[PDB]
């Protein structure tokens, strides 16, 4: 019957000092986790070296927060082959802040997801609708077109490397609202890709999660874990991880 | 005065493996350089840690290739306070590839420069005009408009932290080639404006680096130009020939 393995993802965004991040990682390290869950830490590019070195908990992997597809004349950017050479195997793509501020269009996110999949990354691909879009009743068409763009560049086998993160930008929500969004995504994948892909697909909730609402949210049928913002910079991330049983 | 301290800056852009960049650092470490020059290695964010640990040459400092002013909810970006806490004190801002591909407008570069200066960084601020701006007779308009926007956010005293890099974008991948005389015309234009607008003291001390195609063979005749104070180098900076470029600044 089972839910696939849950994922607890820490998106630190553009935050942290060597000091403050190093303490948090010690805290994760000293954390006892007794179930099957993949914990993910996405730090800035700058802190990948210290994270890779200091995070030893065997249930954790490190991720990047963005990349471009190829090395070359792209001053300021980091590419997939550079990340792969550095030993980073997870990446967050298409986060709402990048779609909003940094020109991650539906198609550009799709190209990045496909390039990351093809060089072997595990990819957390973010989709989600704004406030205006939800109130207009355009959630399904906005959100499904986002994933459909990503799907156009994937084959069936690729979905084993893909995790979807639903970001309800419009609340920046009830378990019912989250559940219906996830069910909406899963139903799309079943109809458009196949039931053999959709049952296994992790769909993560990426709205504001804290230690107190996480449990009720994870109990939803189609919620497979979390992509956490601000609370991932704090000790309460550990309680979010624990909400995933 | 006579020429201020030159700078040889290596812009690795989006390149490098742990292995290839280490071998290159080892060489930089083993290089002897007999004159006063500031060398700068601007690596990708991922590589800043390993460059910090391994690069030991007293004439080399480490730079980042971009940043935003403030930490916060900006997934995938790197802020100035994150770089400063990491011990990075030079930064390249407004590079032509960012202006062209990633939203670096005149005012956004100016906001970044002001923030980085205020935060204590030495800033290499890039400017320069496309083929179309040049052909339409807009070289001076574009170059002065870009530097004026940056100036507008700075105080006279702040210029001690500022280095200008001129990029002849009109010569990049167009199959046109900038002569050393063309580089000189652009630098002299930049310096004369700084002299009238900011001050003759500031104009005299300002390093203006040439940021077009620089290699071992052309570096010496470029540096011989009166208002050329060194280089912001692309491709060759990933190569042993970057050492010859540093040496061409004697």
């Amino acid at each position: 019957m089972s839910k696939p393995q849950p994922i607890a993802a820490a998106n630190w965004k553009c935050n942290g000092s060597q000091q403050s991040l190093s303490e948090l990682i010690d805290l994760f390290n000293s954390t006892s986790i007794n179930h099957d869950v993949q914990c993910v830490v996405a730090s800035t590019f700058v802190h990948l070296a210290m994270t890779k070195e200091r995070l030893s908990h065997p249930k954790f992997v490190i991720a990047a927060q963005n990349a471009i597809a190829k090395s070359g004349a792209f001053t300021g950017e980091v590419s997939l082959p550079i990340l792969k050479d550095f030993g980073v195997n997870w990446i967050v793509l298409g986060h709402s802040e990048r779609r909003a501020y940094y020109g991650d269009t539906n198609e550009i996110v799709a190209d990045k997801v496909a390039a990351a999949v093809a060089s072997g990354f595990m990819v957390i691909a973010c989709i989600g609708e704004t406030l205006q879009e939800r109130e207009s009743g355009r959630t399904a068409v906005v959100v499904l077109t986002q994933i459909a763009a990503i799907a156009k560049k994937l084959k069936k086998a690729d979905w084993a490397k893909v995790v979807i993160a639903y970001e309800p930008v419009w609340a920046i929500a009830t378990p019912q609202q989250a559940q219906e969004a996830h069910a909406l995504i899963r139903s799309w994948v079943s109809s458009k890709i196949g039931a053999d892909v959709a049952g296994e697909l992790r769909i993560l909730y990426g709205g504001s999660v804290n230690g107190k609402n996480a449990r009720t949210l994870y109990q939803q049928r189609d919620v497979n874990g979390f992509l956490v913002g601000g609370a991932s910079l704090k000790p309460e991330f550990v309680d979010i991880i624990k909400a995933t049983q």
